[PDB]
């Protein structure tokens, strides 16, 4: 018999040297303006993330969101590459710099959510100094199955 | 304990002078061919909207859908701009005219759903005379958390 | 009534066809798979995860489809003179396909099957089976929709 659980949470923005390592640097957050939350009913998780900041993080190849949202159900893939995840679009209120022809996207993994871009079905991580213009403001909305 | 509610509903197509105003014009609908519906289980809402019409509405800057679907859960934003919402793709069976490089999209807000286009994560409202060719036919499919 | 939750692994069946309407299909022999495909349904809300990998592209055909026991999409059946109306979603490629210029990778979810294709100005176009990869293929489809 299903339960429903709905919680506000505080996403943690963090950067890393690549899309594989568990070593990260936490980015200090300005005061936020829009509540981030998640809900889970049965094994179905829906997340809403919004973050705003006045200054872009220092340059790093991987830009991630951590938090207590339900962990994605997916078979763990090879440790030699980024873990397989679910690719979703995302929204920018302040313009990022994306590769030509690509759309704004995020890779939802069991361990974290990575910001990036999408072209011909392929996800490419977005560097932390390119996720906005001077500062940043973006949102991620998605539904996926939890473990 | 969660409940499940699944209902057919009659979407209302309406246009407005901008993406903020509460002044709207309801568009008279042709007989519809496909059932529009929503379902809510716990706080998770899934909507299916389909509308067909033989003649495009009179040109207006904002094209909106109203109905009794579960209201989006999101922090209300400034009244000086369109309310923050969830951006989703949408489907056209009759071709629209979109900005170059953009994808067909919809902005789901607590108050209504707005048709538009999506480029580099940014949503732009689509004018009512551009949502088709002579006539129109489109669908919007999404899942989001409700209040 | 009170909602139930059902979560199940499943074995997607890859099939090709001569168009996007016909019930005539050719089942494609699958390699050993590396990632579990599954679906879950709570109330009338279905979420699917499909992953398929193969060393060799299927023989060329205009429609590339996935069949399985996932919850059937709730949608009014449309004219038999065209592909059934469905829900269009994005999809992911681990091995590069050949898509129409300017289009994004997409899938069309129908009550009867899921079809691979591309998306441009809101319009879905089916993708031929000899173009769903390079030499071989590897892709994933993730979606949530209402079931009947
Ligand atoms: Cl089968």
């Amino acid at each position: 018999v299903p339960t429903v659980t709905t919680r506000a949470f505080l996403p943690r923005l963090a950067t890393a040297a690549d899309s594989i390592t568990s070593t990260t640097t936490t980015i200090a957050l300005d005061p936020q303006t829009e509540q981030s939350y998640w809900t889970r009913v049965g094994d179905t998780a829906t997340i809403h993330i919004h973050l705003v900041g006045a200054a872009l993080p220092a340059a790093a190849p991987s830009t991630r969101i951590y938090g207590n949202f339900p962990p994605l159900r997916i078979t763990p893939s090879s440790a030699l590459a980024a873990q397989h995840g679910v690719i979703v679009p995302m929204q920018y209120y302040v313009a990022p710099t994306l590769p030509v022809g690509s759309s704004a996207a995020a890779r939802i993994e069991t361990g974290f959510i990575e910001l990036g871009s999408l072209l011909n079905g392929a996800f490419t991580p977005l560097a932390a100094n390119l996720i906005g213009t001077v500062g940043y403001e973006f949102a991620i909305d998605a539904t996926y199955a939890a473990q």
